[PDB]
This record gives C-alpha cells, sequence and structure tokens, in this order.
C-alpha cells in the first residue's frame, strides 16, 4: 500500500508539475453529485493556494455535444482542463480536440495509460489495479493530487465524496488510507454511533425523514414522538446517549429487525459542518436543486451557502418521505416493482429495499425504463440484477448492470411481460 | 445623507435582477490593489450565495490591449462582465465592443449615466454627487450590490477596502454608513489604541518595519530594540498595556514632535484576521507579489492562503525598508520624484508624500510605469493627478486614476514627461 502510493507519486508529481508551470486560464469541470461537488471543493481550494484562479463549471453528463462546445473555448487561449469524476470514459473525443487536459477520474478506463500524449495526464485508479468503484471515488482522487502540495487539512472533502459514493461500509484500499491518514492529522475523529445522531435535530425529526434507512411505521413525526414518548425518551433532545440508543435499539427491532443498518461509524470532520454524513446529505440535496454554486460555498466553508444548504436538506427530506408513502408497491413472487417518477425511481428503489429486490419503472414515450435494486445479503444469496436485467433483450429491449443495481428498456406495452420474466430468473438465483 | 442612498438603492436593485436573471458565464474583473482583492472576495462570496457560477480575473490596468483579449470572448457564450475598481474611465472601449457589464467603479466617470444602454449598468458614486477619494471605496460599492442581498456580513471586507484606500480617517459620508451598519449587526467592534498594537509580533519588531507612521529613526531591529529598553517596556512583549503605551507616546512625541497618527480606530472585524488594518496591509503584500488568487482566497478566509499571507507580509515589510532607505528622490519644480521596483512604488511615493506631490516610477520592458501620490491638502489647493497623468497620451501612452492618486504608463521619455506633470501641477496649484 505504502508501494502502490509510490507508483501514483509519479502521476501525481507530474500533475502537480503541470498546474504549477501553467500560467494561463484553467478550466475545472465536475459532476453534480455529492462526490463530485465535493471534488470541486478540494481543486478550487488547492488552485486557490497555489495561486491560479479558475472557472468552475458542473455538468451531469460529459456529453459528445458539451465537449464540443468548450473546444469552442481552445481557439484562442488554450486553458489548462481539468475533469473531475469524468474524462475517462470521453477520452477519445478529449485528445481529438487535443485539449491540454487532466483527468482525474474513478471510472473504468477506456486508455489504460497515465500519459496519454504530451498534453493529458489521466489520473485513473483502475490503471494500478484499484477497483473505482469500492477502493476509491473521484474525491480522493483529488485529494491525492492536493496531498502533493501537503495539504491534508483537505482530506475532510474526500471523506464526505468517499460517503456520498456509498463506499464507506466496508472501508477499503485507498479510502481506508485516506480516512487513516486524515485521522493521524486530527482532521477527522471516528466514533461508533446511531444514524439519527447524525443531523443535531430534534430526535423525533431525525427518525420521521430518515432514509437510511426508510422504517415506514415511524416516518411521521406524531408516529416518532409517539414511539419515543412510550419508550421513555425525551423526543426533543438532539443527541441519544447510551441509555436512550439501547432503549431505542431493543424497541425498533420490532419494527425494523435489520437494526445494524442502524448503526455506523461517524465521522466528524475539521468543517463547520462537523458531521460528513450530514454534508454529504446536503452536498445531495443542493446538488438535486440545482445549487451548484452553493455546494462549492458550502465546500468552502461559507457561512450563507450552509445556511441555504441547511433549509435545502429539510425541505429535500421531507418531499422524499411525501413522495415514499406515495409509492404504490406491487409484489410479485420474489420483488417488488412500482411506477414511479422518471427522476427518482432509482432512489426510491434503493430506499424501498428490505428483503426482496424493488424494480422502479417510468413510461416516457412507448419506452419504459426500469430501475432495479438490490441489498448486499441478496447479493450473498445468490442474487445478480445485470443477469435478470439482460433478459428485456427477449422482449425487443436491452439491460444490464451491476449484481446490486441494474436497469433496462422494454416496450411500453410489454412490462408485465417482463416483470413476469425477472421475477422467474430472481427466483431461481436465490434457491 | 440617507437621501442619497435612496437614489442609489436603484442602480443597486437593478444590478441585483440583472444578476439573478443571467444563466451564462459570469467573468469578473478586479485590480490587484487592497481595495480590488476585497471587491473579489465580496463579489465572489455574493455570486456564490445566488448560485452564480464565475471566473475571476484579477488585471493590474485595464489596458486596451486586456478590453480587446476578453473582448475575444464574447464571440460565442456573450459573458455578464461585472468590473470592480475600473471601467468607468474605460467607458467607451467597453462599449464600442458591446459587452454585457455591469461597472462598480468609483474612479471619476467619463459618462455620467448610471444606464449607458440597455447592455451595461455603471454605478458610480460620483455620479450621484458622492467622493469617490474619500467617501466610497470600490469595496464599499460592491457591498452597496451585496447588501441587496442581505448579505451584511460582506461588511468585512468593505472595511478592509475602506482601509487599503485611505479613506478611513476621516471616516466619511457612505464609508461612514457602512461602518455603523457593520457595528449594529456586529461585524465589527471600533477601539482606540496604539498602531503598533495591530500586528501581535514582537514590538521591536513592530516599530521596526511600521510605515504608518514611519520614524526611519526607529527602522531597525536593532534601534527600535535600544529604544524600548531605554524607557522601561519588555521590547518582547506582543502587546503594549496602557502604562507601556503612555510611555511610549511621550517617548515618541517628545524626540519627533511631528509624527502623528500613533493613536488609530482599531477596527476588529468577524473574519478570521481580526484586525482590518492588519487584513488590509496582508492584502496589499500579497497582491504586490502578484499572489491575486491567494488574495482571494484570504478573504474567503482559508487557512493555508492566510498563512501564506502572514509570511509574505513580514518579507514585503521588510524589503519596504530596506527600499526606503536606499531611494534617491530628486526635486523639480513642484514634484519629487524616484525610480523603485514594481511592488513599492505607489506605497514609497505616498509615504514621503509631504509638502509636494511624489511620483514613483520602474521600466518593465521598453516602458516605464509611474504612480503619483498626492494629499488631501494638495488636492484642496487644486491638485487633481488624473488630469496631470492623462497627458501620457501626449507621449504615446495613457494615465488617469484619483485626484489624490493616479498612475500612467510608456516609455522611456521619463524625465520628458515628468516635465510635462511639473508643468499642469504648477497651473493647478
Ligand atoms: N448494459 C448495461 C450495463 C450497465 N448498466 C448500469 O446500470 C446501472 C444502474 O441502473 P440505473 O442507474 O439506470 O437505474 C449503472 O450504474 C450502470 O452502469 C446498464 O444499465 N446496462
Ligand atoms: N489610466 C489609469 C486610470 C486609473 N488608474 C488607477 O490609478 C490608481 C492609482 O494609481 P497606480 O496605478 O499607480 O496604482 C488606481 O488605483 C487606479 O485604478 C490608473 O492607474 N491608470
Amino acid at each position: 500500500m505504502m508501494e502502490k502510493l509510490k507508483e501514483i507519486e509519479k502521476v501525481t508529481k507530474a500533475i502537480k508539475e503541470k498546474i504549477l508551470n501553467h500560467y494561463g486560464y484553467i478550466r475545472v469541470i465536475t459532476h453534480h453529485d455529492t462526490d463530485g461537488l465535493s471534488s470541486g471543493g478540494i481543486l478550487a481550494k488547492m488552485l486557490m493556494r497555489t495561486n491560479k484562479l479558475f472557472h468552475l463549471t458542473v455538468v451531469e453528463h460529459l456529453s459528445k455535444e458539451v465537449i464540443e462546445k468548450l473546444a469552442k473555448e481552445n481557439e484562442v487561449n488554450k486553458p489548462l482542463f481539468i475533469f473531475a469524476d469524468m474524462g475517462s470514459g470521453q477520452i477519445e473525443e478529449i485528445i481529438k480536440h487535443n485539449f491540454n487536459a487532466i483527468i482525474l477520474d474513478h471510472h473504468p478506463p477506456v486508455i489504460k495509460d497515465s500519459f496519454i500524449n504530451e498534453n493529458i495526464i489521466q489520473l485513473n485508479p483502475h490503471i494500478f489495479g484499484v477497483d473505482g468503484s469500492r477502493e476509491i471515488t473521484a474525491s480522493g482522487v483529488c485529494y491525492l493530487v492536493a496531498r502533493e502540495f501537503g495539504y491534508y487539512d483537505l482530506s475532510v472533502l474526500a471523506i464526505v465524496g468517499i460517503i456520498g459514493d456509498m463506499q464507506y461500509n466496508p472501508l477499503l484500499g485507498l479510502n481506508k488510507f485516506i480516512v487513516n491518514e486524515a485521522r493521524e492529522y486530527r482532521y477527522v475523529k471516528i466514533m461508533n454511533d446511531i444514524v439519527y445522531n447524525i443531523y443535531d435535530v430534534e430526535i423525533y425529526k431525525a427518525i420521521a425523514y430518515c432514509t437510511k434507512p426508510y422504517i415506514p411505521d415511524l416516518a411521521s413525526e406524531g408516529k416518532a414522538f409517539k414511539f419515543l414518548k412510550d419508550i421513555g425518551i425525551d423526543p426533543n433532545k438532539k443527541q441519544l446517549d447510551d441509555t436512550d440508543k439501547k432503549k431505542l435499539l431493543s424497541a425498533i427491532i420490532f419494527k425494523y429487525p435489520k437494526i445494524e443498518n442502524l448503526l455506523i461509524d461517524r465521522y466528524l470532520i475539521e468543517h463547520k459542518v462537523r458531521d460528513a454524513f450530514l454534508l454529504s446529505e446536503m452536498l445531495n440535496a443542493v446538488g438535486r436543486n440545482g445549487l451548484f454554486a452553493v455546494g462549492i460555498g458550502i465546500c468552502l466553508e461559507d457561512d450563507e451557502c450552509i445556511k441555504i444548504g441547511n433549509q435545502i436538506l429539510w425541505e429535500y427530506k421531507k418531499n422524499l418521505i411525501n413522495e415514499l408513502k406515495s409509492v404504490k408497491l406491487k409484489k410479485l413472487n420474489n420483488i417488488y416493482y412500482f411506477e414511479g417518477k422518471k427522476g427518482m425511481i432509482g432512489i426510491i428503489a434503493s430506499i424501498l429495499v428490505d428483503d426482496k429486490p424493488v424494480i422502479g419503472y417510468h413510461i416516457e414515450g412507448d419506452i419504459a425504463k426500469f430501475s432495479a435494486r438490490g441489498n448486499r445479503d441478496l447479493v450473498n444469496r445468490g442474487l445478480n440484477l445485470s443477469v435478470a436485467m439482460a433478459v428485456a433483450k427477449e422482449f425487443g429491449g436491452n439491460g444490464g448492470g451491476h449484481d446490486v443495481a441494474s436497469g433496462a428498456v422494454v416496450s411500453k406495452d410489454k412490462v408485465q411481460e417482463f416483470l413476469k420474466r425477472v421475477d422467474e430468473i430472481i427466483g431461481e438465483q436465490l434457491r
């Protein structure tokens, strides 16, 4: 691990030299999710500290269109482009326009070389044998650059990215090295705790609007207040102590039996939003509302951006619970399914997973698009969603993905027939 | 005076909506001095809070060449341009290239319209009879916009600009409004104190490197150390209690009875750098070293940028004391002048300013850059260095600025060009 860093150092030292020696305009292009907003915050602090002004842009996807734009900016003043959380999959188009570019990306690469030509450096963990889907995130890749300047304090934003991208449990590889470095330098403290204590609000509100895990019987202030009053916990206190937690967990197992999902390692970071899980949820809510520049401001610790962020988070959590209560969950033999809204079927499906996989779909044209979700105990019993969604190619469509998360497309009139098929495949996977 | 605000608010509310309603790119251009870097920090926070991504650039001068560049960024995706601490004098060129522009400038305006056309809003306090040399800075103009959003905490950066532009004594007009508002909202506390207590370093170092007041006989660590030893003050203390204050004031006023401004109104602001006078000096030193993005970082309260700022500031103050000892002031008929280094020219001129205007210059390639400084006494007698330095066009260049402080460029006609400015300052006085 000490040795794997030494091979990565070769690429990060060249990235550092390329940034220091460049005196023109600098363009940063990042994603809108939590990992991309954290990456943008890391790059922003790092560039400022090395005396670089820059122009930051947030894109949902790096399409052929957007790369062709931006290439128009290249014609006079060829700026240095830093791509975060993107770029590796689009590298052919980036070479094609001869960008001066640094690509900081954890997605599977098309070209497995760190040094592409004279003008392009690619920092991608897959080139070093590190799985970008479980051992490092985009904000961790940026952090690896940042630490060549000795900016260890930016490790707190990598931890946020680690949470936002769902790589915190288990904590593997480079992610584990980053957290341990942050703890060594005292930028983070680690504390096993109950998930409700990350919000610093009245516990009955934390319970009421929690979606990790979602507990339907408690998903309202009234029901949460009453449940707490019953077991002798003051519903208005903002932190459960050890006696409260024992009493809560003892009672709650009857409503939600997988109570291990309520216990987490909390990360207390050196940041105005001291809970990394809360900062992660805040960045997520802000990015889903299009408040990109506010999200950078939150990473940069601006008080007014943090105030906006807190207001937008609790609005986003209230609306999510409401959407969750409006889902009409239908049950086949081995799965659940539901029709929902185009932007949220995947989020809703992952939230609803309990004992069986959950598939949401939305009907747009005559197309019908599906998002399937399971969990790790389902995978350990033999679930693989990619092959179950592949069956879409029998109903004139396309489907695949990962064992725990997949999608598919199938003509609008074959919906019932496709779900029956998927239901049977899955039932045989789990015997 | 509350009436002038009611007239300014109409332009600030329209700047507000013009920013809110823009969803393409946004370019911010500021100056590299304390006031311009503070303006950059104010606009950066304001824009982020309103969900605006932006590209900030810091230029030393808004030259014609610089304006033709930038204008090539209009050929596809036409940004909104925000100019701070500049643009009013260059207004005609801005109109010619048809920028979508907001001008936040306290230099004397060429066109005295707030709404130039449908494309340009110009917020100049001179347009409303407020003196941009004494009663508001470029920082305060940015803050008047910011307060339309309720961003009262941004007043602390306007106060830093007030200090960097030498408008804090006397505290007048709109700057007085801004200071009082920051006090009402508890973002600043005011406390009379000796200047040397702002540095929070050993006092003999604070005396040795102080240039307001500059005391050549104390401007060394050795002499300052001895001078304090000899009156009963531990020179390694970092702050002076009242008894050592009184003992230092009388000793200084006795041996140097013309010295002034040893007692100052300190502005303790809600900012990681708590002393606004120190923050103003730190931004100046950083900007003079070309560290523009680090200075914005300091405004945004980044710890590493502030660490660099402290280191650069003390490097800069030592270098400055060495240059002051070395300067060769030369007398013409109504000005002094000297050659010095690119980062020191302006500050030395205003340190040495006493009876007549002072003009420093440095050669940089094939041209010479001039920084002329006066005082308010000289302006009250009709100085106006803006018109005087304008005669760089009579020599193939350009000049401008404030009545009390202006600059000029090109080429190697230095003594010829110098001769002409002495001429106006005769007629002007
Ligand atoms: N032939 C394929 C291969 C992969 N995938 C894929 O599926 C998800 C989750 O699915 P959604 O996010 O679309 O619900 C991904 O993250 C992802 O790369 C697919 O859909 N089809
Ligand atoms: N053509 C011009 C017009 C204005 N100014 C200007 O002058 C000062 C004081 O002068 P320096 O340039 O010596 O700092 C400024 O703050 C500043 O914006 C200039 O330099 N040239």
